[PDB]
This record gives structure tokens, sequence and C-alpha cells, in this order.
């Protein structure tokens, strides 16, 4: 469970990085 | 706040990693 | 370029977390 | 070691995100 939660938070962070790059890359 | 949201999610992931270390070392 | 480097670091961490979960599964 | 490596990658990504946030300030 905890590792699954870690991976979900990390995927959400990567999605925000993708969105940052869409706007500012 | 995209970058702020990214950092918040990343902190949450790191906290889950520390919770795993509390159990498994 | 620093936005790509940040995204790719998060992706590297995703790789490590997936591999850890594969060993746990 | 593998959990410590994962936690380290997350800390490295936070270091990059903080650096980005400081430049964007």
């Amino acid at each position: 469970s905890k590792l699954e939660e870690l991976r979900r938070k990390l995927q959400e962070a990567e999605h925000k990085a993708r969105e940052l790059q869409e706007k500012w890359g």
C-alpha cells in the first residue's frame, strides 16, 4: 500500500512536470 | 503554483519513502 | 533544458519505484 | 540500499525543483 501511494504521488508530480514543460519549454 | 504543486506531490512521495524505511530499514 | 532535466529525474525515480515494486510483488 | 536509493532520487528531484523555483523567483 505505501509503495503504491508513493508511486501515485510521484506520477502526479511527473504529470505536473509535463504540464510545466508544455507551457515553458 | 504548477511548480509548487509538483514540489508538494514530490514531498508526499518522499514522506512515503521514509515511512517504508521506518518499517524495512 | 532544466525543465526536461527535472521531468527526466522524476521519470528516473518512477523507474526505481516500479523496479522495487516488481521485487516486492 | 534500494529504498535509500529511491529516497535519494526523490531528494535529487526536489533539489532541482527548488533550484528552478529560486531562478523563477
